[PDB]
């Protein structure tokens, strides 16, 4: 049995090529990234937008059908994790700097400028579209992949790999053929690029925060390299439930502080308004394409919606693998519902607090927009409240933990996929994957410079385009696998044997 | 016998309110206004959010596996015929809200508009009226009635609100201070809700008698006489015990309501009404979750006063009526599945309300459009008769409207006094006559005080007081949601199969 | 064993219509216009309300416990392959409506707008097209087909529309005057709904021939020739009934439709079509109840003309096609679950329609936006050919569209004639050849008289006559809902248990 180097060599060489290209040819690299972004958006925004909603419909249908009763493993099998631990490690493994970066910038921006098909200065629209971007589509994508891997690995006992879940469509040989290796390579590439995007955004935010805190006058690239090296040493020392709990506690502390000291009643007013507007406008936002607003929503979608849909598909491999790991013995209905609704509620509360505070300030006359730097909005908001100077440090500690709870899980899963789904993989390969993620993030940030944000968005969309089709195909693979279950095999066989009525009619 | 520990606090608060209202009608009004402002500003979000959470919760309970549990033993058959059951359900749960706001509400929303929408929009008017009168209120009633029914029949506990919280607080908690507090809150909510209904009924009857020329001056003594008659009835009803007064008056209510609705339908713009019907339902389900999200931050944060006048007042009113309506619903729903109940309570009254508002609001809106407006001086109690006198043969339908105004009240305020006696006698099905009479007189008193104070308005005071009185019971209803979930999850049929999971969880480690 | 009592009433109505249309082309037009106005004004609410009630009803029936029943002997299996089954359902369910309104409808709504919305809105245009062509119509078909299938296979009753009403009127009623009336209404609706399609198809073929410049100028003789050809086919195709011509022609229909769709998709704005697709479904599902609640008094009360032209006409058209399409759907759905037939009928045709309207309406709208408008004179019968001639290699596609029109009509006309034969022969599967030929000739004659009358437009006359003829059958479908619920509830599997619950209720003391 040959070792799985056919999935290691291509990914390494591709990422090294990307690194050298981004270093030595910054202008050419940026031009190529922009051109690829334009092509991908123009030709596959429809695919992203359509299947974003098809995922949510598919997941609800699966949990409301006969398949919901199944359990992940042998019949009447019991779980191994407590419910509270299960959710605490669900939310903290599939989240990063997304909430901290776009907690304030997103609803405030949509309030100020508006969205296609709607006029500016509409709090309901701002909050509804934020909830759209952060509540049910993103976690439906994770639920589909996690459910597929959990079904493939526990009920059927296959190896813990993405290619395994495709066995019904392609067969065991196909799982071990070129197609399975291609799927694994695509998964690894998507993981690396998604995590690089997250690392870059988080580093930018930490740099802006340190600049605001007056520790540093101007954020230097050397500071970013130092931060990444510190993270490298930290995780290397590490190589988790404790860190997940710490993340939840720190996030709760910061949210509670802002809620108590900010406009409490306005936040609590925005809660029901946010949820109601979200479900009023759910399919009007899901049906938004480049042909809306007389064909003027292309740029907005490429900047906001398609970026998010590609971003959350980049993280689907390693988040889905983790969720499959931590969901042994749970029913399908319980997996799907925990995953889709607990993180959705957390995100709702987070965005309500921070977006509501920002919008209330913008209404009162005080402004935290400033120059419009998306990386300094959080710290501007905090410095607009008493005790912000001490909560900045808690925000920085949280930021750090949000990527260390995920990068830990990205590297572990990437090691797993490179060893035929072994529970533990080579430490050296894990270190190499961590270094690769760091290197990709750093080169993207440096190459982008002024346009670092846009460069990250373009690259993640390009890298995540291939895995959209993998996730689409995995829907059919999961359906076929669930249909062909031991419970219903005999019944469907009886119907198939009763298929002689067609022959009788032809007679 | 009688508790004597829930009665005394309740009577003390009622008498304090009465003396405050009569002795100092300016201080009372000022306090009511201040408390209303504070309550709205600090708990409108609670009212608005949980109004919708109730509907979601009850729909999920009906749709889930728990909707098969019968509200009796497993081999149980309903004791009431479906038509009689639903007739009593509607007659107990709807007082004078369809008569008072049948014409006023859609007409007001057409003329003035609604936050976040342009005026003179018939679809919006009808949709928001249906929002206020269809699903959200009967969802509250279904939750409370289901909790009490499950507590009393399937588990056999005492017929009280406290007994439904045994899952959360246990028997020692249901007999301690918390049980007494819940019973006192339930009694107070019932008294204040019924008093608000009594005040609105008295106002409407006075206006009607003015219109019909039976009495020239609607002075205070006329209102006292109206309340005295309205109390003598509804006290003889649950006292003489000469027969099935409750069922006979329920049937009379339904018959008179049908008669008046049919009259207006035939003599009014029939085709316009029938056009409104599908339009009303479509625009409702179109804007159902956009109205559920309307709050004090909507319309660029200027919708507070409108919500205080319309939505929060309604949500408090229906919450305050929840205790005794829920107890009655539990009473007449033995041996009915947890889904037949949750779908005969949600859907039948919602359809009746839809038809009622379609007919009356459509007639009013069509008259407004055609120039024969009936707004007059804007008195909410002078709309219906103003409408009725605008149709041929309507001069003799004022009397039927009054008879109907009365019957609606008598029927529900006889369901309320019976249940209050039951609560005050540790869950005795057949309450004491004297306790029933005392609660009826207390309700009448409170209604009279609320009406007399602030005579210039006489309507804002009712809304302020009912919101303030019903604020505490919102949390009781939410706790009822959790208690009901726990009690359904801990059924014997589910216990016998789920115990193995807990037993084997430790072994599997 | 011909009926001779259902045939004669239908024959005299058809002959009266033909004579009136031909010999008096002014009186017929005036009467049609007057009847259309009256019917719309007094029953638009009925059409609009029950359109959505049908969708809700069929969804509930598929979701409820009745979904598990099989439409055959217990533990029976389907007799037709799923792909062939669905191909036949789509090919018989619809004829020349996607070829006629594929381009005209979305383009018209994009240009002029719809009531309550501003013009030049792509989302609105697509959403309302989808509304007219996706869920409501196939819901009507599902209801009627399910009723007939359950009456015939599950209960072994006769294959008639009167038989499905046995639960409500009893066997003596099924052979009584009411059964005869229902059968006559079914035949009349079938004839007058198929004549509408024949007229539209002939008009479009004439326009296409004019566009191709095969004929110097169209004349009534060309229309008569086209109608005669389309009658010879569909009368020469039902004669044999042994060579399996219907399945082969259905497959040919699907193949040619796919070919034309693929050509337009590849050569037209592919990316814009693909952009519209998810946008279409989203906007449908957003404004699904906003459109369901659109009636004659929406948008300042000027939606009457638009509704009568578009939505009520569509509703009436599909209701008129319901008898024969439902009987055919029942015919080819033996031994399938109720849920599997209701999903197969509702969803696959809805998806095919969505894709069709995307590909064609999207191309038209994109051309409108670019300035290459295909509107021309505005005639609805040549928008498609203008569109095709606006694309490279669109000259052969003219001929392909013509053949597709022909096959479209033939596949449904054959089934209509066969079902009329079964109706006229007491539900015999194999009808007499002469009855089939006579009914085909009657359909052709009605189409011709409708087309000749009102020669200036010839389309408004078709719409008026279709609405008038399909009005009576709306109530037959509404009654079919109740009949179906009664027949499903009283099933053998449930009859053995609900008796216990009924007996226990009576002794509830
Ligand atoms: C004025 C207001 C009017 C409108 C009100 C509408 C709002 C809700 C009203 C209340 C409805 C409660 C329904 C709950 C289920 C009850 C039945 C049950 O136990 O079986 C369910 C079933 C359990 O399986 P089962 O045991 O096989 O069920 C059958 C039983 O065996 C038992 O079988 P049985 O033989 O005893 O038969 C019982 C019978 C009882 O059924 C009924 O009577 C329920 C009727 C519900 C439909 C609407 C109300 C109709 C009222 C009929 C009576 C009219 C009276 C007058 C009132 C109206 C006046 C105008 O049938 C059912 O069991 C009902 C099945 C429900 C199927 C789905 C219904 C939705 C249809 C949607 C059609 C439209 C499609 C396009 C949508 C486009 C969207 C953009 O579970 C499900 O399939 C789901 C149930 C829940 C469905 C509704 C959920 C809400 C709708 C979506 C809301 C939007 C948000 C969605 C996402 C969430 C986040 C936002
Ligand atoms: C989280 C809040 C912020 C929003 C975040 C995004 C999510 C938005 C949606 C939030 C609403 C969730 C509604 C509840 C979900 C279901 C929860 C659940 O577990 O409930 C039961 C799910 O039950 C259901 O059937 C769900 C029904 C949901 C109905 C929709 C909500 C009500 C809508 C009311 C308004 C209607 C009118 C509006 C029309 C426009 C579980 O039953 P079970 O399947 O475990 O039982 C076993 C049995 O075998 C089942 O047959
Ligand atoms: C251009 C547009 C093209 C696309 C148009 C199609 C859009 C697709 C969604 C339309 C909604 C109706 C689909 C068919 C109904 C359906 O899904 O059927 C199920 C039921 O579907 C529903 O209940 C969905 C209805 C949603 C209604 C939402 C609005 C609510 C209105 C107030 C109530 C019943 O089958 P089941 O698979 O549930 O089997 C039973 C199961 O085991 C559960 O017991
Ligand atoms: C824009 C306007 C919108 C208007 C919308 C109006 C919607 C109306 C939808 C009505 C749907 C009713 O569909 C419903 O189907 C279920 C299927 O089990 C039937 O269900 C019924 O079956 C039998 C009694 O007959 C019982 O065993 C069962 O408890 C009962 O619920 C109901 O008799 C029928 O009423
Ligand atoms: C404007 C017209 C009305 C539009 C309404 C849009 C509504 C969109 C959002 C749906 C959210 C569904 O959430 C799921 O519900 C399932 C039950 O259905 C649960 O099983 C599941 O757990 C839970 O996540
Ligand atoms: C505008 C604001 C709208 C807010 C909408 C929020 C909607 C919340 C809906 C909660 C529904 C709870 O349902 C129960 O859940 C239990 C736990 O899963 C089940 O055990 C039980 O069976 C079931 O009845
Ligand atoms: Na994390
Ligand atoms: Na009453
Ligand atoms: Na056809």
């Amino acid at each position: 049995a040959s070792l799985n180097w056919s999935v290691i060599v291509p990914a390494l060489v591709i990422v090294l090529a990307t690194v050298v290209w981004g270093i030595g040819f910054k202008d050419s690299f940026t031009n190529f990234a922009s051109s690829a972004l334009s092509a991908v958006v123009d030709n596959l925004g429809w695919a992203f937008i359509l299947f974003g909603t098809v995922f949510v419909f598919f997941i609800v249908v699966i949990a409301a059908s006969k398949f919901g009763t199944i359990r992940l493993g042998r019949i009447d099998e019991a779980p191994e994790f407590r419910t509270v631990s299960w959710i605490s490690m669900m939310f903290a493994a599939g989240m990063g700097i997304g909430l901290m970066f776009y907690g304030t910038t997103e609803p405030l921006t949509f309030y100020r400028n508006g969205v296609p098909g709607h006029d500016e200065h509409n709090v309901g629209v701002a909050m509804s579209t934020t909830m759209f971007h952060w509540t049910l589509h993103p976690w439906a994508i994770y639920a589909i992949v996690g459910l597929a891997i959990a079904y493939s690995t526990f009920r059927v006992g296959r190896k813990q790999l993405l290619s395994s879940a495709f066995v019904p469509l392609i067969g065991e040989k196909g799982a071990e053929g070129w197609l399975g290796k291609l799927i694994d390579i695509l998964a690894i590439i998507a993981t690396v690029f998604g995590t690089a995007c997250s690392l870059g955004l988080g580093a930018l935010q930490i740099g802006a925060g340190l600049s605001a805190a007056n520790i540093i006058e101007d954020p230097s690239d050397w500071t970013i390299v130092g931060i990444v090296s510190v993270l490298t040493l930290a995780f290397i020392f590490s190589a988790i439930q404790y860190l997940s709990n710490a993340n939840m506690v720190l996030a709760a502390l910061l949210a509670i502080f802002v809620f108590v000291v900010g406009p409490t009643v306005s936040i609590l007013n925005l809660l029901p308004g946010s949820i109601g507007n979200y479900l009023s406008n759910f399919f009007q936002m899901a049906g938004r394409t480049a042909m809306s607003a007389d064909g003027t929503a292309g740029e907005w979608l490429g900047s906001w919606t398609i970026f998010y849909w590609a971003w959350w598909i980049s993280w689907s491999p390693f988040v889905g693998m983790f969720l499959a790991r931590i969901s042994r013995g749970r029913s399908i209905r319980e997996f799907i519902l925990g995953v889709l609704l607990v993180p959705a509620g957390v995100s709702t509360v987070w965005f309500s607090i921070f977006g509501g505070t920002a919008i209330v300030f913008e209404q009162n006359g005080e402004s935290i927009w400033g120059d419009g730097a998306a990386e300094e909005q959080l710290f501007g908001l905090l410095h607009a409240l008493p005790g912000g100077q001490i909560m900045g440090i808690i925000a920085m500690i949280l930021l750090g933990t949000f990527f260390i709870t995920s990068a830990d899980s990205a590297s572990t899963v990437m090691g797993t996929m490179s060893q035929h789904g072994q529970l533990e993989a080579n430490k050296w390969v894990t270190a190499a994957w961590g270094v690769a993620t760091a290197a990709i993030g750093l080169t993207l940030l440096l190459s982008g410079g002024d346009n670092a944000l846009s460069n990250l968005q373009n690259v993640t969309i390009v890298a995540a385009t291939p895995f959209l089709f993998v996730v689409i195909g995995l829907m059919f693979a999961l359906v076929k696998d669930l249909s062909n279950d031991v419970i219903y095999l005999e019944y469907r066989e009886q119907q198939r044997f009763n298929a002689r009525l067609a022959r009788e009619r032809r007679v």
